[PDB]
């Protein structure tokens, strides 16, 4: 197992200079602390500066390890379920600029709230929407590697369980599509967690960790013990990506806490 | 990887119920050999209903995975670099319409013949009409993806390789154009053709195959092994299509061969 830490940036657009000082700083930071990759997010890559970035990676020796989508959903209201398909087919395209970074730097693509909500209609319909959405993501990648991540109910009612997203899975039927699964997500969707992630098994491809109030891990009450027992019984050997708040006492002081607790956790395992 | 046929159809203009007939038996062809999609042509778009098509299409499971439009240039002489801008217009306009049809099917739209030659002008002054007309059909439709087909000398004074489209693909700068690699016509232009195709990468879209005599793959000497394995090298998941004379022994021999020579060199 590796830790990565998820840097929050300010959106380009907008700002290129505070974006660019954002990610130094955040990676900085977690090449001080230990981390061994970053995860970043962005609304619209085609607005960023990537072999700017690619040579920030190479001088800190810090890899991309994962790239959020979600504010393409929360800024821009794409969806790759959404009930008009011009908007659908613009949410594919945006998801395929991501995959165009994620190329240069190896990562994963994460589907989050990009995904989209019920709107009111069936469940049903809003999975088939989905599976043909990410069909046809499959289609116009060669290379990239997608994992979906449940989400808790305040956030979506479309995929809030490991299993809903497993479900998606079987239906995909493809190894570049897997699950990014989230402790503080976890902490209210799940009944018992450990079980979750067994069933996940081989398609736990990312994770993501947060205490139960999203603090810092260490700062809250989820057990995280569990847990890393049951990663490592089920060979779980790829990124533990911390993404919380920037508490207790900002974004540094939380990314340490968070450190000193996961590498004890691992370990002693 | 995925296999499919290029259908040759009358044109509709001419006489519909022939586009209908030719249609409905080479999709039919084509799904009883066994290719997962076909690939049409035509001259113009704006004469069929393509509404009764995507039900032949549903009703076969059958996708249309490219539509071609190089009759739109050797009939109507309609050019994308033609140096009368009227007529450039409406070789503009009927690729929009192309688009539409390609629209319904999820197709690419290949950007072959009509492109038009250099026509006694500089080699820069027609490749900056070109991107100029490029550029003007990503304005003018908003999901379409064109591809690109490097064509050998005798067919075209512009764009001939590989490598003089990636150059191309640069200056035009969008996802939604790509290059369509054929090798009967990289048998001839193309110096080594796993090194070409490895240097297209991602930006190869879309792929014709037909032998070195243009025949039906198999019955030439173009080394295919070779192709499909920088192919599967590259992680190249779209479609190869056919795109051959009706040779040897008619449209259907020639597919059925096809398809037996390429499942082979995909399977193993
Ligand atoms: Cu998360
Ligand atoms: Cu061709």
């Amino acid at each position: 197992m590796k830790l990565s830490l998820v840097i929050s940036t300010s959106d380009a657009a907008f700002d290129a200079l505070a974006f660019k000082g954002d990610l130094r700083k955040g990676m900085e930071l977690a090449k001080r602390v230990g981390y061994q990759a970053v995860e970043i997010a962005v609304r619209d890559p085609s607005i960023v500066d990537w072999n700017e970035v690619k040579i920030l990676s190479e001088e800190l020796n810090l890899p991309i390890c994962a790239i959020g989508t979600g504010q393409a959903y929360l800024a821009d209201g794409l969806s790759l379920t959404h009930p008009n398909d011009e908007i659908r087919k613009k949410a594919i395209e945006r998801v395929v600029k991501h995959t165009e970074v994620a190329g240069m730097f190896g990562a994963l693509v994460i589907i989050g709230l990009v995904r989209g909500r019920r709107e009111g209609r069936s469940y049903e319909e809003t999975e088939e929407l989905f599976i043909e959405s990410m069909k046809r993501l499959l289609e116009l990648t060669e290379h990239a590697k997608f994992v979906i991540e449940p989400l808790n109910r305040y956030e979506t009612d479309f995929i809030n369980t490991i299993d809903d997203a497993l479900r998606i899975l079987r239906k995909i039927n493809s190894n570049r599509v897997g699950i990014l699964a989230d402790t503080f997500h976890m902490n209210i969707e799940e009944v018992n967690i450990p079980e979750s992630l067994k069933r996940a098994g081989e398609k736990l491809y990312h994770f993501h960790v947060a205490d139960s109030n999203r603090w810092a891990p260490g700062c809250g009450h989820f057990d995280f013990r569990s847990v890393f027992n049951t990663l490592k019984e089920i060979g779980y050997n790829r990124y533990v990506s911390v993404e919380c708040l920037p508490l207790p006492g900002g974004m540094e002081e939380a990314a340490e806490i968070a450190f000193k607790t996961l590498k004890e956790l691992i370990i002693k395992l």
